[PDB]
């Protein structure tokens, strides 16, 4: 069919079809007669997974042989989405299986639609691992990623009556062909219990136990054979758990319980107990696992030339004080040397500046949950700010400042000061981020510590992003330059050279339509809702949340709706609007956000003076699988989060990789987008960190740009008035006043440029020509942001291994 999708090799196909059918028979126990689409997709699955196996087993012989320093990412979260297509993309299987489905009379890309995405992420920070490990295994890096195995992932979306429904996202109903339990891997967790000081040393006794039980996932390399290992953690109750008879047994729910559901908040702490239970649980387990595999490769001076772990953020930062504990009250190594030890294995990354997301745990939860991990954390705070007296001699506020322990209401501890404190190495996601990290709520740190700070922009893997997503896109790309840029993103440059090819950009445009076509006909499938392909695709999606300002996105679409319905017969650029995301379920402004872009579809899709002018959709469950539908399909990509609050942002990357424009602040990696492809190729508006910081200094005023601003008067009024919302004129009230009054990311204060920029957004698009000219001139410059390229630099400068491209014998 296409390239980049591999041969078709008689032999090989031939051997798929009857492995295909050997799966239906032996595995699935079905015939021809009884089989469903979803018996073939897991036939299918189990096809593809047989070729994983022998380079899984030979990858982790390989380490065990070679013995290099070994990589462990560990995070509460892994939005992997698919593995089937993506599985077939890294070992070339895709035309072959194409091919052999095909003769058994069979449609993969039907089958390909039947299988679960894992959704154990709440949006870009799990997808960042996820992409993180792709990279690792293609770069040939021993490494590992830690989680937990949540028996339900990020919740399914529904859209009752325009409102949010959450249903479990029972993604393991059918089975899950790809993880492999390792049960004869369970390891102990400790929780409660007390410190016992005894002649030598502290214990740690009375504990109530909870066993942890390892599912393997293999993580293939793109065609270098090297397939490394997800762990993740699933909690099992011990059998003399609780041991009425029956009560006992039923009862062992409250221990499994942990692993039971993911925390559906997004840039967002929620202080519960049974959270932090599950950061200790995975850290515990993950610790006790490293530790097992250095024993085999007891002077743990050599412990950080063989173990690098890596903190996805402070969700997983009890892993300090945890290797304290096994070094300290375990194996017995003085303070001073096992803090030496776990610092240089310790490595911190830092995803957000919201102080809401800020992770500060009451310390009456640590001292009932985690009794000698709290006495540690004391230790720790008691020798750092020693280290901070002594360093700024008499300034008592800093020593208060850099307090790892938070005094007030309710004394708390600051998970991202302990991090700093044990790590060897802080890095903020985008420049812009990190500098920002320095500047302000890290400012103490980076003059007690300068050196420990750093920047790693994030970027997303061309495999699934580009190659899996949009075949059409990366073949034309290859036809140009061949296949190497898969695995060396930067190669795409040589793409500016053919800007002005006739061919080329005819192929671009081309391509996009195609896309847009596919996903116009997807939206009628599965969802029922006509849109017009010839439209310019306006698409923002992410997870809903105020500082990434759905709500300017929300005012410019009823710009746009009142000026048509001001001047009916003048021609304007025919717009999709198409808003996507979760909010989290606690989240009520989330949630009335949600309502009010339903609303507005409401109105706008059913005025017949609008026409097929302009559209607004709300797609409903985005999740990966859906990303990878709409983000193709996209011609403008609404990056708007208030200057300085989206760390990064990698939403931004996917759409500039697969040839829509962007619009967007100065704010997180936009910044360096914009600056690898020239502004004069990106649609920059609005206030930059900067001003956002004059406006705060001022005091923000919302009212003054109300008064100022006619059409903006005109929205507000029309929100309060219901005309949004006949039957329940004030269901907007809370929007309303938050943005007059309580607003922190200054929706208004961007309002005038937003609309300003959006002008010359249609005015561009109108030239078809030179609208794909400016599309491949940011295809072209987005290699950068590969996340090959990322973990390169984690590897160099922080965890001290060199990638390599070397294939491994298959
Ligand atoms: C829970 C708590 C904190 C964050 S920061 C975060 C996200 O992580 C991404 C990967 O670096 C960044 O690109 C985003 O800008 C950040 O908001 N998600 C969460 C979820
Ligand atoms: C890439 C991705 C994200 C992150 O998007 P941003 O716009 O950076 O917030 C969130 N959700 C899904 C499903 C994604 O694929």
């Amino acid at each position: 069919q296409i390239s980049v999708r591999g041969l078709a090799g008689v032999e090989n196909v031939t051997e798929l079809k009857k492995n295909f059918n050997r799966h239906l028979h032996f595995t699935l126990v079905k015939d021809r007669n009884v089989a469903t689409p979803r018996d073939y997709y897991f036939a299918l699955a189990h096809t593809v997974r047989d070729h994983l196996v022998g380079r899984w087993i030979r990858t982790q012989q390989h380490y065990y042989e070679k013995d290099p320093k070994r990589i462990y990412y560990l995070s509460l979260e892994f939005y992997m989405g698919r593995t089937l297509q993506n599985t077939m993309v890294n070992l070339a299987l895709e035309n072959a299986c194409d091919e052999a489905t095909y003769q058994l009379g069979l449609d993969m890309e039907e089958l390909e639609e039947i299988e679960e995405d894992a959704g154990l992420g709440n949006g870009g920070l799990g997808r960042l691992a996820a992409c993180f490990l792709d990279s690792m295994a293609t770069l040939g890096l021993a490494a590992y990623g830690y989680g937990i195995r949540y028996e339900f992932g990020i919740f399914n979306q529904k859209i009752c009556g325009g409102w949010q429904m959450e249903e479990a996202d029972d993604w393991l109903r059918y089975g899950n062909p790809w993880e492999k339990a390792r049960p004869e891997f369970t390891l102990p967790v400790h929780f409660y219990g007390r410190v016992e000081h005894t002649s030598q040393g502290a214990k740690w006794v009375d504990t109530q136990v909870v066993l942890a039980m390892p599912y393997d996932t293999p993580v293939p390399g793109y065609r270098n054979n090297v397939v490394n290992t997800m762990r993740l953690w699933s909690a099992k109750a011990p059998n003399d758990f609780n041991l009425g008879y029956i009560q006992a047994v039923l009862d062992r729910n409250l221990a499994e319980n942990i692993s039971r559901v993911l925390y559906p908040n997004d840039n967002f702490f929620e202080g519960k107990e049974l959270r932090l239970k599950q950061e200790y649980f995975v850290v515990a387990a993950t610790l006790q696992d490293i530790i097992r595999r250095f024993k085999s490769s007891t002077n743990f001076d050599a412990f950080p030339d063989k173990v690098a772990i890596q903190l996805n953020d402070t969700h997983p930062s009890l892993a300090i004080p945890e290797l304290m504990r096994v070094l300290v009250d375990l194996e017995r190594l003085d303070w001073d040397k096992a803090w030496e030890v776990t610092v240089k294995t310790c490595a911190y990354t830092n995803h957000t500046v919201l102080p809401e997301a800020l992770e500060r745990w009451p310390v009456h939860l640590l001292e009932t949950l985690l009794p000698r991990h709290l006495q540690i954390i004391y230790e720790i705070n008691q020798r750092f700010l020693n280290r901070v007296a002594a360093a700024f001699p008499g300034d008592v506020d800093r020593l208060r400042r850099m307090s790892l322990v938070e005094e007030g209401a309710v004394k708390r501890i600051n998970m991202a000061h302990l991090c700093i404190a044990g790590s060897h190495a802080v890095n903020g996601v985008a420049r812009i981020h990190s500098e920002i990290l320095k500047k302000t709520i890290f400012k103490d740190f980076y003059e007690l510590e300068p050196h420990k700070f750093q920047n790693k922009t994030n970027g997303i893997t061309p495999r699934r992003w580009l190659v899996l997503c949009n075949p059409g896109l990366a073949e034309i790309i290859a036809e140009r330059i061949g296949e190497e840029y898969i695995s060396d993103l930067d190669q795409l440059r040589k793409l500016l050279s053919y800007v002005d090819d006739e061919a080329f950009i005819r192929d671009v445009a081309k391509v996009k339509q195609e896309n847009k076509l596919k996903f116009a006909a997807y939206l009628e499938r599965e969802y029922k809702v006509h849109i017009n392909p010839n439209s310019l695709f306006d698409v923002q999606v992410k997870r809903i949340h105020e500082y990434k300002r759905q709500l300017l996105n929300c005012l410019h679409v009823i710009t746009l709706y009142n000026r048509i319905k001001k001047e009916p017969n003048k021609f304007v650029v025919p717009r999709t609007v198409m808003i996507g995301g979760k909010a989290a379920p606690g989240y009520h402004m989330a949630k009335m956000i949600i309502k009010l872009i339903t609303a507005i579809g409401d109105v706008v899709n059913h005025d017949p003076v609008v026409g097929d002018r302009l559209r607004v959709i709300f797609l409903e469950n985005y999740r990966v699988s859906l990303a990878e539908k709409v983000i193709p399909a996209a011609d403008l990509s609404e990056q708007i989060s208030t200057a300085g609050t989206e760390a990064s942002g990698t939403g931004n990357m996917k759409f500039m990789l697969n040839g829509a424009l962007t619009i967007g602040t100065m704010d997180g990696a936009n910044v360096e987008m914009a600056e690898e492809a020239g502004e004069e190729n990106f649609f920059i508006f609005g206030m930059r960190v900067e001003d956002v910081d004059r406006l705060d200094q001022r005091g923000y005023n919302a009212q003054e740009y109300y008064d100022r601003i006619p059409e903006l008067r005109q929205i507000i009024e029309q929100l309060s008035s219901g005309f949004f919302s006949p039957k329940q004129p004030d269901l907007f009230k809370d929007i309303v006043n938050m943005l007059m009054h309580h607003d922190r990311f200054k929706v208004f204060a961007d309002y005038e440029e937003y609309v300003k920029c959006q002008e010359r957004v249609s005015a561009l698009y109108k030239n078809p020509r030179e609208w794909t000219r400016m599309v491949i001139r940011n295809i072209a410059t987005s290699g950068k942001f590969s996340s090959d390229r990322t973990i390169a630099q984690y590897a160099r400068e922080i965890w001290g291994v060199e990638p390599s491209r070397q294939r491994l014998p298959a």
